[PDB]
């Protein structure tokens, strides 16, 4: 599918394109290799799909927190720098894309929201939240506002919900514990609505709309990452670059994110992409092409990033950055921005209150791991007899009556379905975890297929189960919790939106109550 012979790369919209096909250039003129570079919108989503067919770019540019989903769908090529080329980047970096003990992409620079705002309306930036509706009023008489920024990605608004309390997964990582229902990021989110609420924002006010608005000096502050100074830099507006509002008294908490490099797994031209990654772009020549176009960040090369830190809006990123949380990249981080964006944009428009919209959000978030929790006890304790005796952990009173339902009903089914079960099972042949692997493309062809109701997905775990005990009565048991992640990877993909609005796996007991 991808062809050899060339390189094909994609990085984000906002990110030094221009900057990357340059190197990408200097990489032609030494070795002949067309290098191209292209910037698609969403590519983060588009990536995973066409790469699962063998196709998609040979380097995929990304922050860190995606790559582990990708890592975990076998898309991505494990990279093996030498000890000569790891000591050039900060340790740290490299921790960022590490996934399972194996390093799976390349790291670039470290990215960090920071307050940006105008010198000329506001010579000192405020240092709270708090404050910043009376300097809204105190600005709009002059026919100006205080702060505009991107409200449609809640990458934007969570250092916000985090401030007071708010989190993802609680941190060694406990991925089963979500708090963006808790009392912290209610509060956040509520200033923000309330923000909205008092005209001091607009709901609808997205990356083009905030950025236009801060470089034409119609608004005071915005927030942003380094990538944005460039075009402020063109709009010659005095802008300076500095530490987040507290919200009652306590720092912003932005997510931190590596920019990094990785290689597809279906690419022939691993060797190119290592070649010109490592001896072209990581170097201190490859990087400031890059950063000339659009700042990168603090770089992950030592060389480089050594002069780059002398610079006051890096030192402000990285003060930024020392406040918040490096994101984590557990394939889960894809479900969580998705719930949290929504959630954001539905108490920002009304649509939802903050209660009603992260409680959307914290169901959405901890959606894969409490149906694994479940699918993974139903068939491993089917399969051998024996009950898990281990805690539920949290949640776990849904996911133990969740439990206990799905024994009353998948008994059933399986009682039932004995024959046609048998049938399918002769059918699909299952002897070891290869097999298992290509299950995920039958499993997903009949369940997607036809209406949804939590019936089939009943008879989706109940045949996984009947499974299990096959798998375990020809001596493959270490086959079942593959079984029931590919299971549960299904289910989480293909009925996410259902699943959620029908409060989970609540709503599931509550149906065969
Ligand atoms: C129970 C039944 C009766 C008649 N035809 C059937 N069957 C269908 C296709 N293959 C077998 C089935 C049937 C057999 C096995 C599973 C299902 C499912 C769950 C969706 C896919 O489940 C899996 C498929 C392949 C491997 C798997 C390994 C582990 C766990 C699940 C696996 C359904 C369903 O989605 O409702 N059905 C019923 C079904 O799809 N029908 C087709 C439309 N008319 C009613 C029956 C399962
Ligand atoms: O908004 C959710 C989004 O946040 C992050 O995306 C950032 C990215 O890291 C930055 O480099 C820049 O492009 O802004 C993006 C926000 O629009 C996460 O990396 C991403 O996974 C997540 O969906």
């Amino acid at each position: 599918k991808i062809e050899e012979g060339k390189l094909v790369i994609w990085i984000n919209g906002d990110k030094g394109y221009n900057g990357l096909a340059e190197v990408g250039k200097k990489f032609e003129k030494d070795t002949g290799i067309k290098v191209t570079v292209e910037h698609p919108d969403k590519l983060e989503e588009k990536f995973p799909q066409v790469a699962a067919t063998g196709d998609g770019p040979d380097i995929i540019f990304w922050a860190h927190d995606r790559f582990g989903g990708y890592a975990q769908s076998g898309l991505l090529a494990e990279i093996t720098p030498d000890k000569a080329f790891q000591d050039k980047l900060y340790p740290f970096t490299w921790d960022a894309v590490r996934y399972n003990g194996k390093l799976i992409a390349y790291p670039i620079a470290v990215e960090a929201l920071s307050l940006i705002y105008n010198k000329d309306l506001l010579p000192n930036p405020p240092k709270t939240w708090e404050e910043i509706p009376a300097l809204d009023k105190e600005l709009k008489a002059k026919g100006k506002s205080a702060l505009m920024f991107n409200l449609q990605e809640p990458y934007f608004t969570w250092p916000l919900i985090a401030a007071d309390g708010g989190y993802a997964f609680k941190y060694k990582y406990d991925i089963k514990d979500v708090g963006v229902d808790n009392a912290g990021a209610k509060a956040g989110l509520t200033f923000l609505v309330d923000l909205i609420k008092n005209k001091h924002m607009n709901a609808d006010t997205d990356y083009s709309i905030a950025e236009a608005a801060f470089n034409k000096g119609e608004t005071a502050m915005t927030i942003n990452g380094p990538w944005a100074w460039s075009n402020i830099d063109t709009s010659k507006v005095n802008y300076g670059v500095t530490v987040l509002p507290t919200f009652k008294g306590q720092p912003s908490k932005p997510f931190v994110g590596v920019l990094s490099a990785g290689i597809n797994a279906a690419s022939p031209n691993k060797e190119l992409a290592k070649e010109f990654l490592e001896n072209y772009l990581l170097t201190d020549e490859g990087l400031e092409a890059v950063n000339k176009d659009k700042p990168l960040g603090a770089v992950a090369l030592k060389s480089y990033e050594e002069e780059l830190a002398k610079d006051p809006r890096i030192a402000a990123t990285m003060e930024n950055a020392q406040k918040g949380e490096i994101m984590p990249n557990i394939p889960q981080m894809s479900a969580f921005w998705y719930a949290v964006r929504t959630a954001v944009i539905n108490a920002a428009s009304g649509r939802q209150t903050v209660d009603e919209a992260l409680k959307d959000a914290q169901t959405g978030s901890e959606l894969y791991r409490q149906s694994l929790e479940i699918i993974s006890r139903y068939l491993r304790e089917q399969a051998t007899g024996a009950a898990d005796t281990a805690p539920m952990g949290a949640s776990g009173a849904t996911s133990r009556k969740a439990l206990e339902t799905l024994r009353r009903v998948g008994d059933g089914v399986q009682r039932n379905h004995e024959t046609a079960f048998q049938g399918m099972l002769r059918k699909l042949d299952i002897k070891n975890e290869d097999d298992v692997k290509s299950l995920s493309r039958v499993m997903i062809h009949v369940f997607s297929d036809g209406v949804t109701n939590w019936g089939r997905i009943v008879t989706l775990i109940s045949f996984g189960a009947f499974v299990a005990k096959h798998l375990k009565t020809i001596n493959q048991e270490s086959c079942i919790e593959p079984l029931a992640e590919s299971i549960t990877d299904v289910l989480v993909r293909t009925k996410r939106d259902w699943l959620v609005k029908q409060r989970g796996w609540d709503g599931f007991v509550e149906f065969f109550h």
